[PDB]
């Protein structure tokens, strides 16, 4: 148990250790706020996650538990992993905050665009680095579900980390287009579609779907990869999007050389193979690392799958207290990473 203290950030209190150093409201993190510390035992630049309220209801204590969870499991250098997780709790019946901790990068992808476009180079190395963190995520049998720029952080050097993943149920510009329209099964593969939303990003400096709506943000969608064929069109159920498409202008696919005008040949055909309406024949994470254009950067044996993870809690309905405990047995069981 360390020394604490209690200090107040932007309409919130926040009880951190000794040893957190320095506090600022960097951004807006999934489930509460985040904030840029440095810390001492390690001495690092660190970001700190205060959860909203993580026990106030069944589904917020079923989405603290999940989170604590991936990260005590996600040990990839292109994925984030758990530095620390505390609590000002003394006991169980106590605890009711929970903080979690993991280095901080440079800027997120979304604030790298921005200023601006970039060279087949960097984006050789940023598209390999979130497919090979998307192949460690996935083995384990865990779908971003929300992949976009601003979840993507980045450091100085270019190096990677993937946020907020498996969190996201129930931005859509890198949503997939079948698990918005709710048109087939679905599978690994809706982030595949967010990666081809995101590499065209970063070789023009232009949203591919900056759609308004459900209906507007499809319609920019078959724009540019055509009205579903005669073997889309067979496999789709959905009786309200099924009678929904067919009654939609008759639209013809798009060359992505004549819209990625310059791009490099092998971003081109790979782009093909990730904006594909149908879940089943679109590439997937491991295939997409097998490809040409990363020759350079693919060796199949530093690109690894993960230790199994149990995701047995995840059909199971529990009471806050059975779930509050559950989380407190691994924040108090939990072990710092080694040096
Ligand atoms: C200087 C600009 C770049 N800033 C960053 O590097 C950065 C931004 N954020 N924003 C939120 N959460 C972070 N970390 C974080 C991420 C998760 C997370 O990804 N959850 C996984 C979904 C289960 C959980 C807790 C925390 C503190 C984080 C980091 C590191």
């Amino acid at each position: 148990r360390p020394t604490f203290y209690r200090q107040e950030l932007n309409k919130t209190i926040w009880e951190v250790p000794e040893r957190y150093q320095n506090l600022s409201p960097v951004g807006s993190g999934a489930y509460g706020s985040v904030c840029a510390a440095f810390d001492t035992k390690t001495g690092l630049r660190v970001a700190v996650k205060k959860l909203s309220r993580p026990f106030q209801s069944i589904i917020h204590a079923k989405r603290t538990y999940r989170e604590l969870r991936l990260l005590k499991h996600m040990k990839h250098e292109n994925v984030i992993g758990l530095l620390d997780v505390f609590t000002p709790a003394r006991s169980l019946e106590e605890f009711n905050d929970v903080y979690l901790v993991t280095h901080l990068m440079g800027a997120d992808l979304n604030n790298i665009v921005k200023c601006q476009k970039l060279t087949d180079d960097h984006v050789q190395f940023l598209i390999y680095q979130i497919l090979r963190g998307l192949k460690y995520i996935h083995s384990a049998d865990i779908i971003h579900r929300d992949l976009k720029p601003s979840n993507l952080a980045v450091n100085e050097d270019c190096e990677l980390k993937i946020l907020d993943f498996g969190l996201a149920r129930h931005t859509r510009w890198y949503r997939a287009p079948e698990i918005m329209l709710n048109w087939m099964h679905y599978n690994q593969t809706v982030d595949i579609w967010s990666v081809g939303c995101i590499m065209a990003e970063l070789l023009t400096g232009r949203t591919l779907f900056p759609g308004t709506d459900h209906i507007d943000q499809l319609k920019l969608i078959l724009r540019l990869v055509g009205t579903p064929g005669a073997e889309l069109l067979k496999k789709i159920s959905s009786e309200s999007a099924r009678n929904y498409i067919q009654s939609l202008t008759q639209m013809p696919k798009m060359n992505f050389a004549n819209v990625f005008i310059g791009a490099n040949p092998l971003a081109v055909d790979l782009l093909e193979k990730m904006l594909v309406l149908d879940s089943d024949k679109r590439i997937t994470a491991a295939q997409a690392l097998a490809h040409a254009y990363f020759a350079q950067y693919h060796d199949p044996d530093d690109e690894p799958v993960a230790d199994p993870y149990d995701q047995s809690f995840e059909s199971r309905d529990l009471l806050i207290d059975e779930w509050k405990s559950l989380t407190y047995d691994e924040v108090i069981s939990f072990v710092p990473p080694p040096l």
